């Protein structure tokens, strides 16, 4: 069951937080990260294709965040404005996909 | 500032992987080289990277587990039962005068 844990789950402002995937399914060809509850491209970050390891930002991007390999991303130079809510979309070599959503506290 | 290495996580699951953020860049830096263990060695180097290039490039510990990302992070996959856990970031500066640091991770 796919989840979301923020390391640290309180950010201080201006500092990072990762957030670590949990229970990755398998068959995958890649991972989406959102800004926000919601799976929506206007509030895409990235899109990450897994055998390719090619990266490409969505109109979300704003430089802060990296994916890793491991489908966890880091989002650096956090925001007091940020109310912390991530959505990660994995995306299967089926197409029948799932969702996850974590969040962070900044302070 | 002082330059320093952040285990996530600092306690790692045997064939798991962790990320060692790099926490404190000073300015005006050429690239990065990543070593395995607690010295900067040649024999023990992961990678140098070029920043302005994005050129990454292999050294002789590089095993196929580690990825050197843009802001000096690296990703250590598939961590092994035996591995001490030590590895060290040297932040090569443009003028030279560099500096380094030793994080840790822990694996169980
Ligand atoms: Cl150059």
């Amino acid at each position: 069951k796919l989840t979301i844990e923020s390391m640290p789950l309180s950010v201080a402002e201006g500092k990072e937080v990762l957030l670590l995937v949990h229970n990755l399914p398998q068959h995958l060809f890649g991972y989406s990260w959102y800004k926000g509850e919601r799976v929506d491209g206007n509030s895409q970050i990235v899109g990450y294709v897994i055998g390719t390891q090619q990266a490409t930002p969505g109109a979300a991007y704003s430089g802060r965040e990296t994916i890793y390999t491991n489908a966890s991303l880091l989002i650096q130079n956090v925001t007091q404005n940020d109310i912390g809510f991530y959505t990660l979309q994995v995306i299967k070599s089926d197409l029948v996909n799932e969702e996850a959503t974590g969040q962070f506290h900044v302070y």
